[PDB]
C-alpha cells in the first residue's frame, strides 16, 4: 500500500470506468450484438448472432467448407 505521488503534479483526469472490452463479451463478432444464449460459434473461432453465422454472411475467412468434403477447386 503506497499513494505514489510525482509528477505530473496537476492532474484533471479520473472517472469509473467499466472494465476492459471483453474478446467476446457475449455479443455478435460481425455486428457486435447482445446474444448471450443465442450465440453462434463459427469454426473460425468466433461468435455470431446466428444471423451472421453464415460464412457468407461475415466473409468468414475459414476454408472448412472447402477442406473437407469439397473437392471444389480454389
Ligand atoms: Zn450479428
Ligand atoms: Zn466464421
Amino acid at each position: 500500500g503506497s499513494s505514489g505521488s510525482s509528477g505530473p503534479s496537476s492532474s484533471q483526469s479520473e472517472e469509473k470506468a467499466p472494465e476492459l472490452p471483453k474478446p467476446k463479451k457475449n455479443r455478435c463478432f460481425m455486428c457486435r450484438k447482445k446474444v448471450g444464449l443465442t450465440g453462434f460459434d463459427c469454426r473460425c473461432g468466433n461468435l455470431f448472432c446466428g444471423l451472421h453465422r453464415y460464412s457468407d454472411k461475415h466473409n468468414c475467412p475459414y476454408d472448412y467448407k472447402a477442406e473437407a468434403s469439397g473437392p471444389s477447386s480454389g
